[PDB]
């Protein structure tokens, strides 16, 4: 896993899907690592989620044109969180066609925070010059307006929030989730996706299905746990 900056590192899954690491500060949190892919074909780049501030997101995005020599024209944030829209406006700036759950953009409009173009409510598949991006809406997790993008040639499933790593024992952050529906939305998500290949969740280590069982259950022992 190669460090690109002081605050930015990547791994790279297949020849195509790139993660990467970002370091950031939060007031309640400490330093903590935000994770996110980017995806390429035919010299264009897809960004699924962006580090938390304009800053970092512009490093990345010359990393990406100048490493792996691609103009980033498409963006995708998991949810309204600032660890995955944090440097919208950057990218607005430049250019970058946004798309997101509907409900996504309602929650940054009125809190004033860059919103995205186009939302879509159930699901949309995303054309990255050819190769297919799927996002779904499958309930809310860790946030109400969640969402996980399906890569249908790399069997490369990117969570988000709603699913924690392996060595995660905290449900950590729940000031926007949804807990009731939680459960019932990772269900629908290991239903969904039996082959995955590789998972990777919004903080941690990245691996196999195993993640959403182990998160099925960091959550229902906290719903029996505090209940
Ligand atoms: C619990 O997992 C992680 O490990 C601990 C040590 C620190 C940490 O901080 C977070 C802070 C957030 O702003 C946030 O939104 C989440 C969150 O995704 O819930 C996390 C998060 O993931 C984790
Ligand atoms: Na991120
Ligand atoms: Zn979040
Ligand atoms: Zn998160």
């Amino acid at each position: 896993s190669v460090k690109i900056s002081d605050d930015i590192s990547i791994t790279q899954l297949s020849d195509k899907v790139y993660t990467y690491v970002s370091l950031a500060e939060i007031e309640g949190w400490g330093m903590v690592p935000s994770n996110g892919m980017i995806v390429i074909n035919n010299h264009q780049a897809a960004l699924l989620d962006t580090p938390i501030n304009d800053a970092q997101t512009e490093m990345l995005v010359n990393w990406v044109t100048d490493s792996l020599h691609a103009k980033v024209t498409t963006f995708i944030p998991n949810h309204w969180h600032g660890d995955c829209i944090g440097g919208l406006g950057y990218l607005q700036r430049k250019g970058v066609q946004s798309y997101a759950n509907q409900m996504t953009i309602d929650l940054a409009k009125e809190k004033g925070l860059p919103v995205p173009e186009h939302g879509f409510t159930d699901s949309l598949t995303v054309s990255l010059d050819g190769m297919p991006l799927q996002c779904y809406y499958l309930g809310g997790g860790h946030a109400t307006d969640n969402i996980v993008v399906w890569l249908p040639t790399e069997n490369i499933l990117f969570g988000g929030c709603m699913l924690k790593d392996n060595q995660a024992t905290s449900i950590g952050n729940i000031s926007d989730a949804d807990v009731t529906a939680w459960p019932k939305t990772l269900d629908k998500v290991k239903a969904k996706f039996p082959s995955a290949r590789y998972v990777v969740p919004g903080h941690g280590d990245y691996g196999g299905t195993e993640l959403i069982e182990h998160t099925k259950q960091i959550v229902n022992q906290y719903i029996e746990s505090t209940s």
